[PDB]
This record gives structure tokens, sequence and C-alpha cells, in this order.
């Protein structure tokens, strides 16, 4: 814990991809968080009727109470002040860090920006509808007390320019593909896929475009279920959180625990992206593979050991992030269309496919491009992100009721936590 050797330096390095993932008894990025943000999309449904397993998050209703709410603040602020403990601590370290200091930083530095990143995805009105909207208390010391509760929020953008800046030096980070290392520590493609993501929020399609064209050596293998059995990475995986026996999640807060027995997420057959026809062909690989008997959701189902990896980045979507800022680019069409065929023709054959992507253009090439990332990334943390930055409506059509969230209202995002209230004076300052 004194950082007197790097082996310490390192174990607490691990701690902080640890503290995003999940602990003990509760779950972050590793667990109920991610959960989350297929929650909040439209393309799985949630049946529990159970506040416990995330239905009011399904249904657009999360209040300053909710267990998900308190978790996710909670557990993402022990994580950031666990990295801004970890730079303070290196900084007296820098003879033990050797050669390594800087990248441990960086490191460090995008455990943080991941942290806020997830957050600024919550509370905020999103930017695209107003840059100025109050998101979270950006707390960037090391804190061993209550001393500094008191502080008001940083607004949605500048939740996002310190992001940035946390991502700004990755020279020091690693590159490799295919390793347990490469998957499990941020690579400077890990970097450059965030800082793609970021940029993609605020509308800066050239800058987007530019971080992403970064993520080199990758590949599309022509398996789809690769990464959701051992060794849980492939040469498409760029970032996830790995999972060992010792410290899964505990009961109903891993990712298979919510698909595996139909009890809780289902896919939306009625209304989401495999009701459309061309996005549930029958011989599409990830309708094959993926949308099960009874709309169970086949991605994530080993609840008994609950070893499957949850896979944050991988390069599927460095393209289909691509596509869509290359489609929001003057002149960019052609190489949009180019970006999406690779994804599209990876799981669908182009000589019997019902979509011409050679004739979409505008609109019904942004439609394309935003309907291949809800197949592709259906039950992979990034559905109710891309509805949310892009100031769409959440619309789940169901058989009995429709929920119809926008960004004028109210449940859009979710209230700064009761958590926070009782502690922190200047929330609304
Ligand atoms: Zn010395
Ligand atoms: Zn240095
Ligand atoms: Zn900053
Ligand atoms: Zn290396
Ligand atoms: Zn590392
Ligand atoms: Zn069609
Ligand atoms: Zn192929
Ligand atoms: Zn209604
Ligand atoms: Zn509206």
């Amino acid at each position: 814990d004194i950082f007197t050797s790097p082996t310490r330096i390192e174990a607490t390095l691990n701690g902080l991809y640890a503290a995003i993932k999940n602990t003990g008894t509760k779950s972050l990025m590793g667990g109920k968080s991610y959960l989350v943000f297929d929650n909040r999309g439209d393309d799985v449904i949630n049946i529990s009727n159970n506040l416990v397993t995330l239905f009011n998050t399904y249904n657009m209703n999360v209040g300053i109470t909710d267990a998900e709410n308190a978790d996710t603040w909670t557990y993402a602020y022990l994580a950031i002040n666990k990295v801004n403990t970890f730079l303070q601590s290196l900084e007296g370290a820098r003879e033990v860090a050797g050669e390594n200091y800087d990248r441990y930083v960086q490191e460090a530095k995008f455990v943080r920006a991941l942290a806020y990143y997830y957050l600024n995805n919550l509370y905020p009105t999103p930017y695209s509808v107003n840059p100025d909207a109050k998101s979270v208390p950006l707390r960037l010391t090391a804190e061993a007390g209550t001393e500094n509760n008191n502080m008001p929020r940083s607004t949605v953008k500048q939740i996002y320019e310190h992001i940035l800046s946390d991502l700004e030096n990755i020279s020091a980070l690693d590159t490799e593909v295919n390793t347990y290392t490469g998957v499990t520590h941020a690579t400077q493609a890990a970097a450059n896929m965030l800082k793609m993501r970021v940029y993609m929020a605020m509308n800066e399609w050239d800058k987007a475009i530019t971080a992403g064209e970064l993520v080199t050596g990758y590949s599309l293998p022509e398996d789809v279920t690769l990464i959701y059995k051992a060794p849980y990475f492939s040469q498409e995986s760029i970032f996830s959180l790995p999972m060992a026996d010792t410290n899964i999640p505990n009961t109903q807060q891993s990712l298979a625990e919510y698909y595996y027995d139909g009890k809780i997420m289902l896919i939306d057959t009625k209304s989401g992206i495999m009701s459309k026809p061309d996005y549930s062909l029958a011989t599409d690989k990830r309708i094959i593979a993926f949308k099960g008997e009874k709309d169970l959701l086949m991605k994530f189902t080993d609840a008994k050991t609950k070893l499957q990896w949850v896979p944050i980045f991988r390069y599927a979507e460095t393209l289909l992030d691509l596509a869509e800022c290359y489609a929001n680019k003057a002149g960019g069409e052609a190489t949009a269309k180019s970006l999406l065929k690779q994804v599209r023709g990876r799981s669908v054959d182009a000589a019997t496919d019902p979509l011409n992507i050679d004739n979409l253009s505008g609109d019904a090439l942004k439609e394309a491009i935003y309907n291949e990332k809800r197949l592709e990334f259906i039950g992979e943390g990034i559905r109710g992100i891309d509805i949310m930055r892009r100031g769409e409506h959440f619309i789940k059509v169901g058989e009995n009721e429709t929920i119809n969230v926008g960004p004028s209202d109210e449940k859009y995002t979710w209230p700064i936590p009761q958590v926070e209230l009782l502690l922190n004076k200047d929330i609304n300052k």
C-alpha cells in the first residue's frame, strides 16, 4: 500500500480496474451499471416487475433513493477517489516506478475518465441539447476526509472537457492486440475509443475520426460468438473487464443473471431492433447465435460461473462509430458506406441482403448505421448512451403501455441521489 515496490504500485493499479467493475457486494460497469445502459434503451425489455433488478431504470422512473442510482454514484466516486489517491501516492514513488511511471499515470487517468464518462450519460441533459446542463461534482483531489463534500455540479461540457484532459497524453500506454494484458489494461486504442465517444457526444465529427482512425491492428473475426466464451477475448477485443472465480459479482449482479432464464431481461421482439426485418434475418450470424427461444438474449448466459468478460470496446464499434462520424461529414458518405459494409458483411451475406448499402444516402444511411449498431451491440452497455447523446426520445412501444421520454422531461435523466444530497450542501449551487 505504501509504494515501496513496483509490484505494490501495480497491485493498487489493478485495484482501479477492479473498482470500476464490482466489489464483493455491489457492482458497477462489471454488473448492474452496465446493464443500466441496456435497460435505458429500447432493444431489450425488463419484465421483472422488481426494483431490485432494474425495473425502474427500464421504465424511466429512477428517483433519488433507487438502489441503482445510489450504487452507481457511490461506486463511481469510490473508483474516482481511488484514482486521485493512486496518482498522489505515485508522485512520491517516481523512482520505484522507473520507466513505467507514465504508463501507470495514463492508465489511472483512463479509469477516472471512464468513470466520469458513464456519470455524464446518466445525470445531465445531453450536450447535444444543452452543453451548460448541470452534471456532477468534478472531484479530482485525493480525499481521506468529509472536509470537502460541499461542491457544485460541473456542466456536461465541463465533464467532457476534463475527460479529454485525462486522455490527452497517451503515448506511454500499451498497444498489444489479443493478449490478456492488452484487453484488460487501457491501451492507446482504448483511450482513443473513449476520446472518440466523447467527441461524438459533442458533434465533433472530425476530432472523433482522428481519434478512432488511430485504432489499428484489430479485426473482425468471422465467428461472432468468440468473445463470450473462453478465453473471453479475440482479435476484435479492445478493452474489457475480466472476471475470475474469486471476484465475480454477487447475487443478481452479473450480466448472465439478467439474461439466462427469461425472468428479467428479454429481447424486445415487438418493437426493438430485432422486430425489424432487415435486423432479424434468419441467416444473420447474430440472429443465429443470440436470438434465443422465448426471446432470451444468448450472449451472456453462464450464470453458474459468471466468468464471462464485460466487453467495453471492440472493433466493430470502432467501425460503426466511424461510419456515423463520416455520415455526418460533407463528402463522407462513400466512406461511411464502406465502414457499414465491413461490419454488416461480417454477419449478413451481401449477395442475398435486402439492404442495398451502396444506394443509401442522407437519412436512410444514418438510420442503417444506427440500426446496425443496435443489433451489433444489443446487450453491450451502449444503446441508452447512443439515444441520449443524440438527444432522441426513449420510445418503448409495449403491448399495454408506451414509454416516451424526451429531453424536456424530468425522467430523461437520473436525479442526483439522496446519498449525495445528504452530504453535499452546494449540490444545487
Ligand atoms: Zn534517488
Ligand atoms: Zn514521465
Ligand atoms: Zn481537468
Ligand atoms: Zn506491451
Ligand atoms: Zn498496464
Ligand atoms: Zn428495409
Ligand atoms: Zn467475411
Ligand atoms: Zn401513453
Ligand atoms: Zn421531443
